[PDB]
């Protein structure tokens, strides 16, 4: 049916990141952000072409990559260090991995690769 529309990457604010990116149905990874951010600007390159492909191209129904704005969404979840990355696995929902967050693409993949249940890489 219907396909594609606007943004790849599934940016759930923390009102929904229990409902998607704490959803066991996929791996979801999660990237805390903000507005002003100029670490996650950089970070949405990856974002938009590793969600996109993660959401288009052999695992738009399997791991996806989400998001989320730290400082317009209040998260249950502490963060000291801002931005974050937290990845929910599709078993380990409870004890994601809590990340930095990088500029590379490379890393994403073995991150929910290697921190996914799913590996998707």
């Amino acid at each position: 049916g219907p396909l594609g529309s606007e943004g790849p990457v599934t940016v759930v604010v923390a009102k929904n990141y229990n409902e998607i990116v704490l959803d066991d149905t996929k791996d979801v990874l999660i990237e805390f952000y903000a507005p002003w951010c100029g670490h996650c600007k950089a970070l949405a390159p990856k974002y938009e072409e590793l969600g996109a492909l993660y959401a288009k191209s052999e695992f738009k129904d399997r791991v996806v990559i989400a998001k989320v704005d730290a400082t317009a969404n209040d998260v249950p979840d502490e963060i000291q260090g801002f931005p974050t990355i937290k990845l929910y696995p599709a078993g380990a929902k409870g004890q994601p991995v809590t990340y930095s967050g990088s500029r590379t693409v490379e890393d994403l993949i073995k991150f929910i690769a290697e921190n996914g249940k799913y590996k998707a890489a």
